[PDB]
């Protein structure tokens, strides 16, 4: 799966502990806006599984390739969304 048509992700740290990841666009608009995902989003959790737990993503990652979809809940304005990644 091409995640990097949906949207773009960098590390939000403190100190050496990553607190989320910054999302913006993809490289594909109509994937990103039609997902509703906007510049400077918070990406906390992926399938309701933490983004900052890296053993935890490799191995999500790993399966990745049997995913038909996906969910990145994101941080916007202080209140939480799903956004819905349809592979």
């Amino acid at each position: 799966q091409e995640i990097f048509q949906y949207v773009r992700l960098s590390q939000v740290k403190r100190d050496d502990k990553v607190l989320g990841y910054r999302v913006s666009p993809g490289k594909d608009p109509v994937l990103f806006e039609s997902i509703g995902l906007q510049d400077g989003d918070m990406a906390v959790a992926l399938n309701g599984l933490d983004l900052t737990d890296p053993n935890v993503m490799n191995t999500l990652f790993q399966s990745m390739n049997e995913m038909t979809e996906m969910s990145l809940t994101v941080e916007r304005d202080g209140q939480q969304h799903d956004v819905y990644i349809q592979f």
